[PDB]
């Protein structure tokens, strides 16, 4: 077979997409392998720029296509190079820019924790065709974390395996698994913003649902709920405006209903409380005195939903 | 004729747009027929690039066009492969991704079931010129469903028959039927987000809504009316802003309305219990005690439309 | 001059652009003239695939360019097909997709009644040397209209027409007018969703706030009113971001307008009623009986503006 | 130098983004100068489609390159013609479609007045080696004005004047200068939705509010004061979604900015005329009767800003 | 090596993105070199229009490849130029349009101080073989500031600088260094309408906040306080929609988080001073005399939070 060197440069990974589960990489690709010796014009390596690689291509040059396994569509390919050591070995450089799908998980989504996976695989040639040697991926481009809508943990890991489609053994006896380049960049997402500006004045705003059964009228009770209902509908459209498309709710999508859930049997509990009279005559202070247990099973309702 | 056996690889099922009833689909497709021999270097097959191709077909290789008929405008094409054995047959591989329309039916749109339909036909030739023998549709990427926002449920099926043009009659007197291949692949949407975060807060706004019937003065309920009827608007634009745009309305619509339509029966209500007095003497007591009969009423019309 | 017959086959439509009067269309182009007889390869007829018509237009084969008049930028052409007989007639096939422009009025919104008009005109050839004979619309995707945004209405009319150039004349003395092909698509949209979605709670909410007049206080009045008047900003603004940005009002903005003047009138008449009083002893209840005179008042408004 | 006579064609104009300063612009334009004569096959004058002029300039035929100098990235160019007369003269025709960038003022936006400016000049060659004869507009396509956003108002205005350029005076030393032109089209906005679905509601929330200083309770007035700045918060979010995002205010925020003062205004002169008693004595009733000059100085507030 | 003069000319820059980092620059680059002389037609130097490039680099002609090391993707490419004088020198020409990243710190918001940035290095030769002599960039494009986002402050400057690369080191002895050029653009956002239009009303609505001390009921407080809650989110929710999606809050973001803090602290005060009564006989008004302390401990925060 032939040994190809991978080297894979990341400038920097934005468009994340929640719903289509799916994030842009710029970067660039150097691919590295030996071949036939040639006599290049001087002792200097003769280099091939852009829309001229494919004049040596249609003379007979031997280059592979490394797809990438994960990338929707095609990367957007920027300038090509193709240097010509006159000692036999070949350098081809690109930049490319593309839409990669992962897993990316995100339940607990202030607090996420997923993995950036790229993959690279030859479109063409098998194992015992073209080969990976090594992979050293250059995450060199790290900067002040504070700016940042993702921060880069550690540095990223590379593995060199072989992947053996099942659907090639009609044709092909011996001859069916391929070379597989996987390279995983760990990420952890920013949780300042989200939580100053969504978690807090969701407690806030829970507090004050608490705030109504320390009132002394039953009707206006009935009014500050009614209010206190729309403030918590005001705060979930403005929340979900913001918060991403994912199809799962998050822990904070969980606050929200138990905000409203705990609406609701605050009006259930003062309804009953009015109506607990045997002939109008007894007050509604007993049962009313759930403004010490009430914040306290729903902060055991909080603790539980965390854990 | 000439008999072509394809095979259809599918990565991933996203882009669903319900006005415009598209969705998008990436993958591979392998087609592989066979044809003349040819004296190819070495006893290994001879393979093709991308970029490459049109050089044997300007050379006179014979390749058809295997066009995707819902597809709207052309599939975004990646590397495409051209691999000759040398004993005659022919493999053509090739990575597409489009948006490919279907019927796409939404009603009762938290609880889907719809099919995601692709439709293969040869551009050019006829049944009398290509044939294909059988597909294999190969959709192995399946994964936990639990953060998937679709369900794909059993294994896609495959069908091969031939569609018959009347508007070819007219210049080819006996073949005018063509070979079409359809895959069918079956999806359920996730409503566990849906279930969560919109159903049940509609049951607690409507619940909050049927409250106002246990309080004692009449303007002061009025009052409360207008204020059910501002928070069910507001949740009404919260619905509609994450809710698609499909032309019709959904069971969340019809909730949405059932719950005006509530709001506007208890003012028209209160209205006539305040005023069925004859001088002024008479309590509005004896008809406003529907305060058990009119969520009975409500449930009684929701179980009408949800059968 | 060349008798060139045109099949336009039609996919499906959609796109509609209210603001920039655009909508695109997907589907089939069929051309076929007559030309000098050709010894093809046997006696079936030679066939030319994707990215090989442009090897006969170099040889010296006379193909026209069908360019649409409407369309904005250029169509996105897909696989495209040419068929040459060897009696002599050329046909010419392929698909497109693109936006065409239009009148495209939009007053009385829910229930429009407008065309999807296409263009056909030769980009390059006059009258003298091109003519289109015939062009027969094939329409034939009809389905079911209840999950549709569009009720296509009949079959779809073609028209063959000449247009004649001024400009032309400067350097063309007496050859300046050109074949044109105009075919017209009725259709209608579909009034279900805005009639049970829109129009209703637009109903409703003017009730309610026809309800103001039936208090007793003249401050709970005022904030009745206010709260009137909060929530038909509400549901303007919801109704506002669903509905389109066409440059002019509807039905539904008249409605809304009428809304806030009856809001604004019901404030006026009832602090006019409060302070018709000579020393503060007279009662504003002789003006205040309007409740059954300023909802007819209200429907004889709508009467007028429907007609 | 060689003449060149171009013709400018308008089809429809569109796409305008008041952030980014650019408008779509779709239409033909033709160029025509003289050269060299030529055997063409035949009397008739030969004729060149599109992707067959690059052979011709393969060949050696010179054709200039006009560019429009205020495009972004580069315009959508549809079909291209090149049509050949054999006593010389050369014709040049294309369609194009592209963003064009302009100064595009946009205060007093409900009553706007700005012109579409199209430059043209060409990428190459300069005075001395190319110069344009005249320019003659064909802004034909005029049709009825109440169903489109802008109102083109008279015929558009053709120039051609000589841009200097400082810095090819390095290389080049007497020949430095180039025939541009430049085509101003005038367009006046449509007023009529904007005045009647954001203006007249602002007229009558602002006289809402101006409607609290007529009650009598001090605490109910401050209520009614809250109600309405949450209106007006409400009608604010409600304009500024569907007002376009230029970088600074137009007459409707100056309108929403006095109207914010104006509910301000109201709760410091009500808490200042509710605690203006000495010991809890006094009526505030002398400095309330401002109901009849807060209107008047709001009025006088807004003359002075229309000025 | 070889000494390449650059010039940069920029037209308009646009299409700032807070959260991808990313900005739209266009305008033209010219790159100016010496090489071997040739025998061109006539005295006059030969130029080389587009698409005509590509056969001269085919002929053999050396051209090198100037990309952007901050861009996404790849540049819009307009036309291209390459003239050609017959002593030497040749000057290639080009028009631009990418998307450039950057730092882009976006901390105090409304008054930002932030540089555009554009780098530029070749992208095959290291300094060794190609060098950069001088860059003189033109930013000649500047109006009136008044109706423009961005204030375009002094003069670009530019460096020219050399980049060592840590990689080149495997194959490459002592040749490792790049030239490299870096144009730093400075530019202040307009703070009139975010000033104008979101700072103020924020203001009038905290201090609206403030006023709910000087009621005289302790229910109708807590309604008042739960009114300006729902006020304050909507309010939230208006400047949320419109500024934009920066990861990290702004003064804005800070303004409203304390005044979220402001309204809760108000109701546990409140709540705290109804029921400081050892028998429910003590008045709500010795520490509720905090109308005149609660304010300034607010414009405290706020000279905190701006310094
Ligand atoms: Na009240
Ligand atoms: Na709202
Ligand atoms: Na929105
Ligand atoms: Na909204
Ligand atoms: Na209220
Ligand atoms: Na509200």
């Amino acid at each position: 077979p032939v040994d190809v060197s991978v080297s894979i440069f990341i400038n920097k990974i934005y468009g994340v997409n929640t719903l289509e589960q799916t994030y842009k990489v710029d970067g660039y690709i150097v691919a590295q392998w030996t071949g036939k010796p040639r006599k290049t014009p001087g002792d200097k390596p003769l280099i091939v720029e852009n829309t001229q690689i494919e004049r040596w291509i249609n003379n007979g040059l031997w280059v592979p296509a490394l797809e990438f396994i994960n990338v929707v569509g095609s990367p957007d390919t920027g300038n090509k190079r193709l240097m010509l050591f006159p000692d036999g070995r070949v350098i081809y450089n690109a930049r490319f820019l593309g839409s990669f799908s992962n897993d990316m998980d995100f339940r607990l989504f202030p607090f996420d924790r997923q993995q950036f996976v790229l993959e690279l695989e030859p479109f063409s040639y098998n194992n015992q065709q073209l080969r990976f040697s090594d992979i050293q991926v250059y995450t060199e481009n790290i900067d002040n974390e504070e700016i940042d809508e993702w921060w880069i943990r550690g540095k990223a890991s590379t593995h060199i395996s072989d992947i053996r489609y099942d659907h090639l053994s009609s044709v092909q006896p011996n001859q069916n698994e391929f070379s597989r380049i996987t390279v995983r960049i760990d990420a952890v997402r920013n949780p300042s913003y989200y939580l100053w500006s969504f978690i807090l004045p969701l407690g806030l705003i829970i507090a004050a649902s608490w705030s109504v059964f320390w009132l002394e009228s039953f009707s206006e009770r009935l009014q500050t709920s009614f209010t206190l209902m729309l403030t918590v509908v005001a705060y979930a459209f403005y929340t979900s405006n913001i918060l991403p498309r994912l199809p799962y709710t998050t822990v904070i999508d969980q606050m929200i209903i138990a905000g409203y859930g705990s609406i609701f049997a605050a009006i259930l509990l003062i309804i009953f409380a009015h109506h607990r009279q045997a002939n109008g005559v007894e007050d509604d202070l007993l049962i009313q005195r759930c403004r010490l247990a009430f914040p306290l099973g729903f902060l055991a309702i909080g603790c539980v939903l965390v854990i």
